[PDB]
């Protein structure tokens, strides 16, 4: 090896010995380091074996004549230099090993290589070089070579196509070229040019993304972590998971920072050589050829690296909705409690983006370091043995930096806790929106929900200065070291020779080490972002289990054997169920008695291992089935409900169906039992609810029968006809054992065993007869007596997203950080370009200090610009997240019940939880990030025109090649986002659905069909989103590679066209680089625009009716006697359909108590409905006090109309914000009304008392005690219109009797309205106006209603009054 040959000759050729010896060592010496790890990949993913083919074959063939040919050259030395006997037998092992390796890689199922096609390569450019040498030289050992280069370029070329395999994803067919340059994707992004892409088009999702294939080895790693650990630390199993795959993305990253370091080094020498013309010219072109391939082999891994990690958040994301969903099916009713709702909707919402945020940035933790480690160390030999005083700065900067970022970790906490607050407070609402509504608490929630987001994002404003202030450190870090080391180093020795080539050296080199801190401060938020998103699902996985071993749940006497156990709701609270002991004999009907809160329902819920068990032995047999005291219906059709994962038996159907009453009810539906039942029953009635409830259970054939009150809403002669043919010992149940909890006493004489269970102890046990002679607590009671798809879903919208939306989240930005934001980012573009001219242009020690100065000057004004942009930015970005929430509250609030019930409640969830997580984090940093890349690139454009005046014709077809590929790339990136939210939304409907329904799943064991559905929904969400990733990996690998296509015209020129403008090869580097970032960057902040996009869905939604009209307003006491009056009043439910109401006229008096009564599906709470201005009026006018009611606006007639609602709901907080959530009324004033609704003898005993915590949606209370608390709120109220829609039915006889009475005494001079199913209440009113068809039948008192001997004689009948 010397110079004259192989550098200083215009005849390129290498050395004799060098080509014997380097040549072939490179190629066999890649497969030799890389065979050892290539077993790993091979042995741990495994794909089957690849049949025999001819393809497989040939390679074999060749790679075994291949070795022969190499070891015929070890015979011909063997028949003396000593490269000669080494170098042959070399290649031959190595050969050996290559076709070993494709062996292996057939048994093991590989199509495409990734090693063979880049071994081969490599072997080929070596062949090539040693093949021009000896073709130049010139038979004895040359034929051979000639022979092995001819057979390797056959192999390569083979190596190229794809074998046989073992709407699929063409990843896993793809051949390695359309793999590494993701070529598969060209075609839906061409689909997507043609017309907007579909659901359909989206294609399947691979078999290792999968959610059944990823869940649930995260699942048993969690497991053997809990298990070891007898407290476990989510990091460990997450790495032990998401590890074997990540660390390729290590290497790459390797790879492509070491190929990346050489790139300057490369544009360096060619540099030098245009600028001299004592280099022969073939060094030039060599320069050009080594800097494409070097450009294009960095982007190509630089992309896998990239893919890699996407990949891998992706799957990260999949498993941790996976696990929250198994641990919140799973969780136990204290943790559930203590892990709110809206702290799992964050865990599966917010928290997976934050570890895909983390798995793009956790590779470059030692890729920065490593990088600065390097730029330091070069320097050392560079400028010399004074840049150990950079050091210093890194030990008294980087220390600042992590205690700021630490301060961070304790304000992303209350952060992602005041999130989880606000999530929950917006799930209570939209779940009980229409007694929200019914009460006029829509303000009352909306500035109650505006004081956790203002409180969530203020700690969002603190951390945005905290990382501002990060930043600057970061951005001021690389001029602060250059003036301390050239302080020092003026100093350390009598080394001033900071001559201008030495000092540009060393200040351009400094320049350069600015892009590995320019990306710290993103790794550090995303890491502490990530470890305060870790420690909470942490937290919520190691929560307590259920546990099912507590009850011997023996499978097939006494089918209940308790045993005294006595039970508690939670670990520290006291017991609720003391010493409880009873046996039930298999098929003996057993009625559990008492009264509101003394444990009646706790106990079948004990009895489903949902309660825990202090001690004792509870062994009930059997199969259960849960009727719940709430009835749970999910978004099906009714048949389904009805089934509830069991296939149809139309002879066990039809039975079950005309069993429990179900055919009226499946007469005035639609289209029966095929009709969409919506998210919550809304479609359904309230005693329709509980018949289909009843009929889930009756159809699922069970040994023992929870029956939580089953009859508490329909009324007395569908009861009767429900218990004769059901739960009687005449129907379908008669040999099955049914724990009927029941509340209004008619059947206990057919009973077989009652027991009165009173305080939370069973007081009294024994059949009818064995109790009339007790002559006790219980028998004085007896004594006394006391197809349209009504639910749609999220519909992406297609073609551009319009200007409107980018103007209005401008608007919600503000005018004033619209400029000054612009301005400090021109501002610090200007100053960097003022700074790369002068250091360039200036390029005498006087002078030295005047330019060090200078550009010290430069640097700083340019940090300070970068942190002033940086606040302004996130400041900005804050306004209009709160504007956007802001708006779309008030959108949603004020929308009509109909948009409630056709909208899911999981596209509500998403824009209050998903979206605008994407519209305070990632909006504002994009925004940022795109602004300074097209100021960047402006300003390049800009300098090149005015120092070039040649190049002017070249930049309109460089923005052009550019804007069409921009164009062509959004306009499927767009639509993929768009599918992606809509394929999401499903996700949240699914998980609300399940965790309102809990018990009921786990009382059926129907688990596993839910787990799979949720996986199925999260299957489709991944298959919205993967395309996109890939689609992104596409864009860049075209134009890293069409931009670099150009940078090798620009070199090619200034080389071949000198003689015959050095700058253009560094220009056509530096520009293509910006205008490639800029495009993508545009296209980001674009497929983020469709965030607040939807954000604006809901506004062009038609709402509601003005609330308030301060024209039309009614007096302060406007209701003066209440006067109601229906004049031609007819309600149509929905406007396709008929009129559910045919014009009634009624006139009620003032005062006057209306008993509204009639029979199931007949219009009863259509008036309610009506009256409330819930649903507009098509033709009527109900008219209260001489003012028509569609005249006023909405809150004062709500205000003015008090309403106890057919199902008791509580929301979230304390007791009392669900009496006064307005605070309008003192302590006293609600403790009055608690010893009014025959509440004060329960709260008293609460540690809390008035304040007491209640649970989600008031689980904490009773059935019974909920509706006191409704009966409290009327109370409070106290208002002359008291329509009762359907109450006081899940509460006993006394207590109904006493609520009865405060009603009659204390709102006496009221015109309540009654409606009813208990006709013993009905009896004693003015007026029992009937309704039967949606036509008025009788009118008048209920005496001549009775006398009359029509209708609502038979009805008095029916219930047992007459
Ligand atoms: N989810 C819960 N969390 C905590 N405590 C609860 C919960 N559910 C019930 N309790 C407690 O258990 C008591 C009894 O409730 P339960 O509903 O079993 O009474 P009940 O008499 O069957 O009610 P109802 O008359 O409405 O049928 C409540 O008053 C409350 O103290
Ligand atoms: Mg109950």
């Amino acid at each position: 090896w010397e110079w004259n040959v192989t550098w200083n000759t215009s005849n390129p050729d290498f050395t004799k010995c060098f080509q014997n010896t380097v040549l072939v060592w490179v190629p066999c010496s890649y497969l030799w380091v890389c065979f050892p790890f290539y077993f790993l990949y091979l042995s741990h993913h495994d794909r089957g074996y690849i049949q025999m083919t001819h393809l497989n074959k040939a390679k074999t063939a060749l790679g075994f004549l291949l070795w022969i040919v190499c070891w015929a050259d070890l015979f011909y030395s063997f028949w003396l230099a000593p490269v000669f006997l080494v170098s042959p037998t070399l290649l031959g092992i190595t050969m050996l090993l290559a076709t070993f390796l494709i062996q292996i890689e057939r048994r093991r199922g590989v199509q495409s290589s990734g090693i063979m096609l880049t071994f081969w390569l490599i072997a080929l450019l070596c062949a090539l070089a040693i093949l021009r040498s000896k073709i130049m030289t010139a038979v004895f050992r040359d034929v051979t070579f000639y022979i092995y280069f001819s057979l390797v370029l056959i192999q390569l070329v083979l190596s190229c196509f794809s074998d046989r395999s073992p709407n699929p994803c063409p990843e896993s067919s793809a051949s390695f070229l359309s793999r590494i340059t993701f070529w598969w994707i060209t075609g839906m992004m061409v689909q997507g040019y043609r017309q907007p892409l579909e659901s359909t088009d989206l294609w399947s999702l691979n078999k290792e993304d999968t959610s059944e294939q990823v869940v649930p080895v995260l699942v048993k790693n969690w497991k053997k972590e809990c298990a070891k650990s007898r407290d476990p630390s989510l990091f460990k199993v997450l790495y032990k998971t998401f590890g074997p795959y990540f660390l390729m993305s290590f290497l790459f990253k390797a790879v492509h920072d070491l190929m990346m370091f050489a790139g300057p080094e490369i544009l360096k020498l060619l540099i030098n050589f245009v600028n001299d013309k004592k280099a022969p010219e073939w060094q030039g072109y060599f320069y050009t050829a080594l800097l494409f391939i070097s450009a294009c082999l960095q982007t190509l891994v630089l992309h896998q690296y990239f893919h890699i990690c996407f990949v891998s958040g992706m799957r990260i994301k999949t498993a941790v909705i996976g696990a929250v969903y198994r641990k919140a099916l799973v969780i136990t009713n204290a943790a559930r409690k203590s892990s709110t709702v809206g702290e799992i909707v964050n865990l599966m919402s917010v928290d997976a983006q934050r570890f895909m945020d983390l798995a793009t940035y956790i590779n470059m933790i030692w890729s920065a370091p490593l990088q600065v480690i390097l730029a330091l160390y070069l320097l050392w030999l560079n400028l010399g043995p004074s840049v150990l005083a950079g050091v210093a700065v890194m030990v008294l900067m980087v220390p600042l930096n992590a205690v700021m970022a630490m301060k961070t970790k304790t304000y992303q906490v209350a952060h992602m806790k005041s999130k989880d607050n606000r999530i929950k407070l917006m799930n209570e609402i939209l779940n009980g929106i229409k007694v929200l509504k019914l009460y006029a608490w829509e303000l009352a929630f909306k500035d109650k929900v505006l004081a956790i987001r203002q409180e969530e994002l203020k700690v969002l404003k603190k951390s945005a200065y905290l990382a501002a202030v990060g930043t600057f450190t970061w951005v001021c870090t690389p001029f602060l070291v250059a003036l301390s080391t050239f302080a020092v180093y003026v100093t350390v020795d009598e080394n001033n020779i900071l001559d201008a080539q030495k000092a540009f050296v060393s200040l351009a080199l400094f320049n350069i080490l600015r892009f590995p801190l320019n990306i710290l401060p993103m790794v550090i938020s995303s890491i502490v972002q990530a470890s305060v998103s870790l420690k909470r699902l942490r937290v919520f996985l190691s929560h307590e289990d259920l546990d099912p071993d507590s009850i011997q749940r023996r499978p097939i006497t006494n089918s209940i054997t308790v045993k005294n156990a006595t039970f508690t709701w939670a670990r520290n609270d006291p017991p609720t169920l003391h010493g409880i002991t009873f046996s039930v004999p298999e098929g003996s009907l057993v009625a559990v008695v008492g009264q509101v809160g003394c444990g009646k329902s706790s106990l079948l819920s004990a009895l489903l291992a949902e309660m825990d068990k202090v001690e004792g032995h509870v062994t009930v047999k059997g199969s259960v089935a849960y009727v719940p005291q709430q009835a749970w219906i999910q978004n099906i059709s009714l048949r389904e409900n009805i089934l509830f994962g069991r296939q149809l038996q139309e002879r066990y159907y039809k039975a079950v169906v005309e069993a429990c009453a179900l055919l009226p009810d499946l007469e005035i539906l639609p289209s029966g039992d095929r009709t969409e039942i919506g998210e919550k029953g809304v479609n359904l009635s309230g005693g329709q609810k509980q018949r289909v409830s009843l009929a889930r259970a009756v159809y699922c054939d069970s040994d023992v029968y929870l029956l939580d009150d089953p009859l508490s809403a329909v009324d007395a002669h569908v009861g009767k006809h429900i218990f004769e043919n059901v739960i009687g010992p005449k129907g379908l149940l008669k040999n099955k054992t049914r724990l009927l909890v029941t509340h209004a006493i008619s059947y206990l004489p057919q009973m077989d065993v009652i027991i009165v269970m009173s305080g939370g102890k069973i007081s009294e046990m024994g059949s009818y007869q064995e109790l009339l002679a007790r002559d006790g607590a219980f028998a004085e009671f007896l004594r006394t007596y006391a197809t349209w798809k009504l639910v749609e879903a999220d519909k992406a919208q297609t073609g551009q997203v319009k200007l409107s939306v980018y103007w209005d989240y401008m608007k919600a930005i503000g005018l004033f950080i619209s400029f000054l934001s612009i301005f400090l980012f021109l501002c610090n573009h200007v100053a960097s370009l003022v700074s790369n001219y002068w250091l360039s242009l200036w390029t005498t020690q006087e002078h030295t200090q005047v330019r060090l100065s200078v550009y010290g000057a430069l640097g700083i004004s340019q940090g300070i610009t970068v942190f002033g942009y940086s606040m302004a930015v996130s400041i900005g970005g804050i306004f209009a997240s709160r504007r956007l929430h802001l708006d779309l509250l008030h959108n949603v609030l004020r929308s009509p019940i109909s948009f409630f019930e056709r909208t899911p409640s999981g596209n509500l969830v998403n824009r209050f939880s998903k979206e605008l997580d994407t519209v305070d984090s990632m909006i504002p940093q994009v925004i940022k990030m795109f602004m300074g890349s097209l100021f960047n690139v402006i300003g390049a454009c800009i300098i090149i025109l005015l120092a070039t005046p040649m190049a002017a014709v070249i930049i309109p077809p460089l923005g052009l090649i550019y804007f069409f590929v921009q164009r062509f790339y959004v306009a499927s990136s767009r639509q993929l986002k768009r599918l992606e939210s809509v394929s999401r939304s499903p996700v949240y409907s699914h998980f609300n659905e399940t965790l309102l329904g809990v018990s009921v799943i786990r009382a059926f064991e129907e688990q596993e069909r839910f787990i799979r559905q949720s996986d199925l929904k999260v299957d489709e969400n991944q298959k919205a989103y993967y395309p996109s990733i890939v689609a992104n990996r596409w864009l860049a690998v075209r134009l890293e590679c069409v931009g670099n296509c150009i940078v090798l015209f620009a070199s090619l020129f200034a080389v071949i066209s000198r003689h015959s403008v050095g700058l253009s090869v560094s220009y056509s580097l530096q520009v293509t680089t910006y205008l490639n970032w800029l495009v993508r960057m545009s296209s980001e902040m674009e497929t983020n625009i469709v965030a607040v996009e939807r954000l604006k869905e809901y506004s062009e939604t038609e709402k509601e009716a003005p609330w308030q009209i301060q024209d039309m307003a009614p007096p302060k006491d406007w209701p003066q006697v209440g006067r109601v009056e229906f004049r031609d009043y007819g309600l149509r439910y929905r406007e396709d359909l008929d009129l559910v109401l045919k014009h009634i006229n009624v006139t009620i008096d003032g005062g006057e108590k209306v008993g509204i009564v009639g029979r199931t599906g007949a219009g009863k709470s259509s008036l309610t409905l009506g009256l409330f201005r819930i649903k507009e009026s098509a033709e009527g006018e109900i008219i209260i006090d001489d003012i028509n009611i569609a005249k006023i606006g909405l809150h004062d007639l709500r205000f003015k109309i008090t309403i106890i609602p057919q199902d008791p709901v509580l929301f979230s907080g304390s007791l009392r914000m669900n009496l006064d959530p307005f605070s309008q009324y003192s302590d006293e004033e609600v403790w009055t009304s608690l010893e009014l609704a025959h509440l004060k003898g329960f709260v008293s005993a609460l540690p809390d008392k008035l304040n007491h915590e209640c649970a989600e949606g008031g689980e904490n209370l009773s059935v019974g005690q909920r509706q006191l608390v409704c009966l409290a709120r009327a109370l409070l109220r106290k208002t002359k219109i008291l329509v009762l829609d359907e109450a006081t039915a899940a509460v006993d006889l006394e207590t109904d009797d006493l609520i009865q009475s405060t009603i009659r005494t204390q709102f006496d001079d009221c015109t309540v309205l009654t409606i009813a199913h208990r006709l013993n209440t009905i009896m004693d009113y003015t007026r029992v106006i009937v309704l039967d068809k949606g036509e008025i039948q009788e009118w008048g008192s209920p005496s001549d209603l009775l006398q009359q001997r029509g209708l609502f004689y038979s009805m008095a009948k029916d219930s047992g009054l007459v």
